């Protein structure tokens, strides 16, 4: 709670420790109340999950699954009481149910998941400066380890969008140094068409690990899915054109960490928050 013009929203990825008891780990605990305590301070407009909902195959029973509920208990803590989360199917959560997730929108009032890919507008408390985001499902844009209307889509949206911001985000990385590295369909169906329409960044998880990109067009690399588990590999570095890195943190002994994100009429900034509270790392991109 600030009284700040900026349009803010934390972004998670791959949080949620089922099946088993409980639903959590040490870690999801860890950014639960991390992320609790960054909106009380900073304050948060909304919440992006950036896949892999529920770790290892994602709800049985379309909104009665009971472990939409250990999450529910999992980010339980009066600061976060209120605020709105838009979610993004993941790889595992295509093992389960996704129309279940989605459908769990209805009832849920802080979760919101329309379609496995969707559009969202916002606008910064600065007026004029409107922002798009765009939600898409990357299982169903790629496969590697049915949608050929959502690429479709995407492209009219992209196209035919006149916001002052574009974000798009998904599940599966564009570029990443990580143990998944770079998903070779979105490098080649995505990529274009983010510096094609001016994008001005794409957001997701999938690798256990925190890391920020950037091509020589200026289009920025979020890579914030270090919610519930943490890879220390880099087996991708060389799949990584040189200068797209600019930061990266994926060690072991360290719980979780996400990103907090915040748009104003000027610039988009990205500081990258652990699990512990320390921002350890930040950069903005232009309007
Ligand atoms: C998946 O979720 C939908 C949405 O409520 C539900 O109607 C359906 O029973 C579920 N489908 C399967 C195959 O479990
Ligand atoms: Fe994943
Ligand atoms: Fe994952």
């Amino acid at each position: 709670t600030a009284p700040a013009s900026t349009l803010r929203f934390v972004a998670v990825g791959d949080w949620g420790g089922v099946p088993n008891a409980p639903f959590h780990t040490a870690r999801e605990m860890a950014n639960a109340k991390e992320i609790a305590r960054t909106v009380q301070i900073m304050g948060a407009d909304f919440i992006m999950s950036l896949g892999d909902n529920f770790y290892f195959t994602g709800v049985h029973d379309a909104n009665d699954k009971r472990f939409q509920e250990t999450f529910e208990d999992v980010f339980s803590d009066r600061a976060l009481r209120n605020i709105p989360w838009y979610v993004l199917a993941g790889n595992h959560d295509h093992l389960g149910n996704v129309s279940a997730q989605i459908a769990y929108s209805k009832i849920s009032k802080r979760w919101n998941f329309p379609s496995p890919y969707y559009r969202l507008r916002f606008k910064v408390p600065r007026s004029n400066i409107t922002v798009a985001i765009f939600m898409l499902d990357t299982v169903m844009l790629c496969g590697n380890s049915v949608a050929r209307t959502q690429l479709s889509w995407l492209k009219k949206q992209l196209a035919a969008a006149k916001e002052d911001y574009v974000l798009v985000a998904g599940h599966y990385p564009i570029w990443s140094i990580a143990e998944h590295g770079p998903t070779r369909c979105l490098v080649k169906n995505l990529r274009p068409l983010l510096a094609a329409y001016g994008v001005t960044a794409y957001l997701c998880g999938h690798d256990h690990n925190l890391q920020y990109l950037q091509d020589e067009n200026g289009v920025g690399y979020v890579l914030s899915g270090a919610g519930n588990f943490m890879d220390p590999s880099v087996r991708h570095q060389r799949k990584v054109p040189n200068g797209y890195l600019r930061f990266h943190y994926g060690s072991e002994d360290s719980l979780g960490g996400f990103t907090y994100v915040e748009i104003g009429s000027k610039e988009m900034s990205i500081t990258y928050v652990e699990a512990s509270g320390k921002s350890l790392f930040k950069t903005s991109l232009p309007r």
